[PDB]
């Protein structure tokens, strides 16, 4: 650790400037350039966009699978059918919930601009993998 601190601090010892965290800032935070917007206005048939804070409330629906995805410990060496049929059906409408929300938050939103965001890309590959879960079974 010593050596890490003797291979990194004499870098630049000298400052011969204002300070390490003030040159820093000043050299870095100077090369900012501001993003005029990312939302198109057609409001006649885009009332989606500003319907927003309600993904803090899915955020919960994000767990409530969770807790589905552990309710197979009660399959221990031994399963009842209507047990297993109804988690069946709990993963088939949590699918549909998450593709509804995903096609209702993307058809208004640019999609020539959707793949920029990853999550969104995530999104769609969880949801293409549930419905091919679905489909083979
Ligand atoms: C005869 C054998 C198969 C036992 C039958 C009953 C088993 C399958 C049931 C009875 C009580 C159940 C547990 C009750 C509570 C919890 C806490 C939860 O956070 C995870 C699942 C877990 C750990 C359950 C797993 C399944 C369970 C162990
Ligand atoms: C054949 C006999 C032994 C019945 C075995 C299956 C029983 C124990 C299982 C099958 C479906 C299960 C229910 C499925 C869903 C829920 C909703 C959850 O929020 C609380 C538990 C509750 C209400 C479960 C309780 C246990 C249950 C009724």
């Amino acid at each position: 650790v010593i050596v890490t601190f003797q291979e990194q601090g004499e870098q630049e010892y000298k400052n011969c400037e204002l300070d390490k965290n003030q040159r820093q800032c000043v050299e870095y935070a100077l090369k900012a350039r501001p993003l005029r917007r990312y939302i198109p206005k057609n409001q006649h048939q885009y009332k989606v966009w500003y319907v927003v804070n309600s993904t803090y409330f899915e955020y919960l629906m994000f767990v409530l699978i969770l807790l589905n995805t552990i309710c197979l410990a009660m399959q221990h060496y031994g399963q009842s059918c209507l047990f297993k049929i109804a988690m069946n059906i709990l993963n088939m409408l949590f699918t549909g919930l998450f593709t509804v929300e995903m096609i209702l938050k993307l058809i208004a939103f640019k999609p020539k601009h959707y793949f920029c965001d990853a999550w969104n890309t995530f999104d769609a590959l969880i949801v293409v993998g549930s419905i091919v879960d679905i489909a083979i079974t």
